[PDB]
């Protein structure tokens, strides 16, 4: 009501808030997922744990998981420009725990466009950009797997032109049982460097609306290379567990404080 | 010396940019029906190729390809096996036989591009976006009634080609420029100082059920105007579905000989 | 000394820091611009001048900057890989004044990397993500223009897949006087999205060691495309004015407060 | 029917994706020159390319590259009259006189790659980065003792090949395989079920002066071991120059008939 210079609710400002680069959320997901779950050092995983966040019921759970992405705000404007509206994700998860209640902590995360990636800073998600590859599922002809017992999904992440992360599951049946990292609140760490010569605060997304398809589950395999130095090394994984594909939504609506220290 | 099925030779052939076909595809299609001026689309037909029964059909398709050899290789590497596409179909006929002509080609990744340019498909290179079905949450549409997608294509960073699609029914009959062969020209530009009309030669030809509605379609400047007269007159039906084919080889039509 | 949990001058954080994506300042910048001095509708630029800066002396005074960078902390390490210290960007310059002092506004600017995208945030420098083409000189060979009279450089700017802005400098002669607006402090809005339901500070941006070449000045030629929406469309020239091709450093130290409201 | 110097055909000829040459460069050079083995460099000579009176003499070649047609049309528009390139040249020589042979080169434009493929350069796609040199600030090396510049290559999404160069004087001596005829294999796949070897034709081949001093050079495992056996036993001299020339068509060394 009061209002005079320019607005938004992000830069750039404008007159009318339109020029903003990001839309107030509400902000509706539906992708399409490739995980594997793996064993990491568990007094590695400590270390990337803020304080307010404790160690996973069982500590050395983790996942790598893949992602292709649409969204859009409530009113839907974004998904008739599919080049505005799509985004491919890798993440790290590892398990915690905030008074007694599981979640889980992403250290690392890489989108390859670019409001996502500062969307993701806005909720505390700490993306980067990268360059990210996954299989999709066919339902005719023969280059590529069906989601069916043997089908094979691969992911692949590269970073300044080096590769950093593959992934690849075999599946071998469905379940109803949704993969643990992916189905608990994530405590996100929102902080923005100081120009003017840092308060973090603890948070978690708010979600509604949680939906996953059948989930199609069998071996997975995950290997890091060097190119992301050695505090990511450290999480490279131990052994290797269950390879997880799957569909999945949700309405992201804003942070909840869990700690402002 | 060195070998292989193309550049750039080496003493195994594994450098080779290409493989040897047959080469198999998968692929997820938006696809517009239109009506062009059949004056113009004549004037994209190499000898040979006559005006189709219905002269004035044609088509603009988007789609999303995965692709392999016959090993497979490919497949575990999602970043060398997947290209996005938009191609412009024309209504012709050879010797009374229907088939499509392809006057206009992009892909967003090299090997197809090239690959292209091998069996005479005119493909160059373009940023390539299009709508993909969900079938949880909310951000996006299901493949069923009332639900929308999407098409564009920008090349050097001007806009070319929207199209959208709204599907009401599920058909079991194919599109009819994506189901007859293409009839395309060979040609490579002479470096030191002779055009074969071919049809690709496809096998195991599948669709799945086919999403059918209204289309829309709109061609923006950019492209200059030899492009521009294959703009639509007016726009018809739209169609989602997947694809899938093996291509072996290509069957001399004519060598104008 | 305290620290407990993992830090970083940003996101990531990491056991060591050395996860982070930006450095902390001091950052140099050695550059390459071309630029079209203009004319804009004086009272549309002035809706994008929030509370504390006043219209310029010359009050339609504009500029549309294409300019290629090569950037590096104070240890100049990443200049050992040019994949991570190069980008490509295009601002618009408005003329304004805080306490009577020239400065310029940056309404509105766009680069090519994701780095110095996130970087120009923590500046208040209202960076988003697009496609930026410029021409660059010659010395040997037939294809392109001689930093000499008669010398032709181009820009163009393409977002999501639309062209936006097209610039032409053909030069004339060389000068020691560098343009106005490209010699007076910067004044950006310090602005982040709330997450857990802002404070705008106006600050300026903390140069040293300002360097400027020769500078090629000649006719200039400037058209904005549509395909960022009307609030943009009202800072699209009135009339034209010179270009100048020119090569440019500096060192950004940090932010200084002009207000805190 | 439709006309063109390259596909794609149209009405006017305006249409195809590649201009008649000649065509003219103007580029900025980063180069390393190395030793290769020379038994492994031979196996990548076609017949009629015989090994060099140096056969090891090998370089690594990054250059940034401006392009146009003769009557300057593309310099008006950056985007497309751009492009970055990588090659590997080994020492040659043919019926006595030296050459260089290309056995791979990679660019990051697609126009500039079908037309590598043209003239029997075997470019394929990559991602390809090189210091610039700076006169102003503190952001980069001048042209000027003890500048260092460098070059990396990436080929789907893995790291290929780094070179490094740090200068200490200025000569006016072209490094020698930048200096002589580039013998190429033109051929094409067969898509219906004949190799030419040829010379890359140029005039106003221009050096500015050269800066030279140590070079640095590295091979990563991410293209397979026909490529790998071509990764330098030794590394020498480094040259940092801008080079120009027209390009005007290909002339026939042998069609081994
Ligand atoms: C970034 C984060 C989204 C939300 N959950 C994810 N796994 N990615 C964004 O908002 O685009
Ligand atoms: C290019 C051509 C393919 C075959 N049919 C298409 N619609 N695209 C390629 O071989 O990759
Ligand atoms: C973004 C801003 C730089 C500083 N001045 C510019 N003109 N661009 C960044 O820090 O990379
Ligand atoms: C590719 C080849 C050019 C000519 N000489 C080079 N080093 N690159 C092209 O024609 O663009």
């Amino acid at each position: 009501p009061g209002s005079a210079g320019p607005v938004g609710y992000s830069l750039p400002l404008s007159p009318t808030g339109e020029s903003a680069m990001l839309t107030p959320p509400p902000w509706h997901f539906s992708g399409e997922v490739v995980m594997v779950d793996y064993r990491v050092d568990p007094d590695a995983a400590r270390r990337f744990l803020p304080p307010g966040l404790e160690p996973g019921a069982d500590p050395g759970a983790a996942a790598a998981v893949f992602a292709t992405w649409q969204w859009c705000s409530q009113d839907g404007a974004e998904l008739t420009d599919p080049g505005r509206c799509q985004f491919g994700e890798f993440l790290i998860l590892l398990s915690c725990e905030f008074e007694g209640r599981p979640m889980a902590r992403c250290p690392y995360a890489w989108v390859d466009q670019a409001v996502p990636m500062m969307r993701g800073w806005v909720q505390g998600m700490p993306k980067q950009f990268g360059v990210i590859h996954q299989s999709r599922p066919v339902t005719v002809g023969k280059a590529g797997s069906r989601l069916a017992p043997g089908g094979r999904f691969d992911g692949a992440l590269s970073v300044h032109g080096r590769r950093v992360v593959e992934a690849s599951v075999t599946v071998d049946r469905s379940t109803d049982q949704p993969p643990a990292l992916h189905d608990v609140p994530l405590a996100h760490t929102l902080v923005f460097p100081e120009w003017v010569p840092p308060r973090p605060r603890l948070v978690a997304s708010e979600v509604s609306d949680v939906e996953f398809s059948p989930i199609w589950t069998g071996s997975g395999d995950l290997t890091f290379f060097d190119g992301l130095g050695d505090d990511f090394g450290a999480l490279a994984p131990l052994e290797v567990g269950s390879g997880h594909v799957f569909s999945y939504g949700e309405t992201l609506h804003g942070g909840r404080l869990l700690s402002d220290y």
